[PDB]
């Protein structure tokens, strides 16, 4: 699995801040928009993009506060990410798009799709944000830790002071062992502790047992849109998974219209680090059928 990032940097000024993004493949035609989540960046898509770039334009931004994008002093609530990504998409003049999304990138992509349905030609997703009804449904190996991330004072000490999302969650949620060069790429944006604010706000925004109520309402709304939408969907899943275990992927294969599911083999949350070649080759084979 490759460790390099052979992509020229591109920058665009959005809402007073510079955002970094990858932009490869043809300069025209329907673009494929890749959206990462917590605590990653466009580096998470480095081995998937090469399977797609020969046939389609590939665009992969780093969310505000992350990767090579600027890091303003924001609270980093979900709504801040919604504003910056909405402005990024308009600055590039995108019209119709295909979405490839993960984790908080999936909450951003599904929320954008619900608001701009006529502009989404297909959605490839994996390990995406959905309402988790009870803590029983969160997997045991990660339950107490996520509960601690959401406990006053304790969570900030773990994520901000100790960098637990990068040092702990990331490698423990990839089945194969990550290398030093890959982990140092993921550590680079967060060498200043104060910049770890988004990494702590994200787990505190996950809709679990009805809290926080504002995010639960937003996610219930895009899930209701997704269940009624005829847009083509491609869902990758792994065993045992984290947000989308095998039994959940089997339920979604029925309840999401026009959905093809792909079993990637062993995987926890960052599926792209366990089987990037199958994820990229299956997206490349599925895209032509969308025309």
């Amino acid at each position: 699995i490759g460790t390099g990032f052979p992509f020229d940097p591109h920058y665009v000024e959005v809402l007073g801040e510079r955002m970094h993004y990858v932009d490869v493949g043809p300069r025209d035609g329907t673009p494929v928009l890749f959206l990462h989540g917590n605590p990653t960046s466009s580096y998470l898509w480095r081995n998937i993009i090469p399977h797609v770039a020969p046939s389609h334009r590939c665009i992969a931004p780093d969310l505000i506060g992350m990767g090579k994008s600027d890091k303003p002093d924001l609270d980093y609530f979900f709504d801040d990410h919604v504003r910056y990504l909405d402005a990024f998409i308009e600055a590039l003049g995108l019209e119709e798009v295909v979405l490839v999304i993960h984790d908080w990138g999936s909450a951003l992509g599904f929320h954008w799709a619900k608001r701009n349905p006529e502009r989404v030609k297909g959605i490839a997703c994996m390990e995406f944000i959905r309402p988790i009804p009870t803590w029983d449904e969160w997997p045991e190996f990660a339950r107490e830790t996520f509960q601690a991330f959401r406990t006053a004072d304790v969570g900030r000490e773990l994520i901000i002071d100790q960098n637990a999302f990068i040092e702990g969650v990331l490698p423990k949620c990839v089945v194969r062992p990550l290398t030093e060069v890959e982990m140092d790429h993921y550590r680079e944006p967060f060498l200043k502790p104060v910049d770890r604010e988004p990494l702590w706000r994200f787990p505190n925004e996950i809709p679990i047992a009805g809290e926080p109520a504002n995010i639960v309402a937003l996610v219930e709304a895009y899930m209701n849109w997704l269940h009624q939408s005829p847009v083509p969907k491609l869902l990758f899943w792994g065993t045992p998974g984290v947000l989308i275990p095998p039994a959940e992927a089997a339920r979604l294969a029925e309840s999401l219209p026009n959905c093809k599911t792909v079993d990637i083999g062993p995987g926890l949350h960052y599926l792209q680090e366990d089987n990037p070649d199958l994820i990229g080759s299956e997206i490349a084979r599925w895209l032509p059928g969308l025309a």
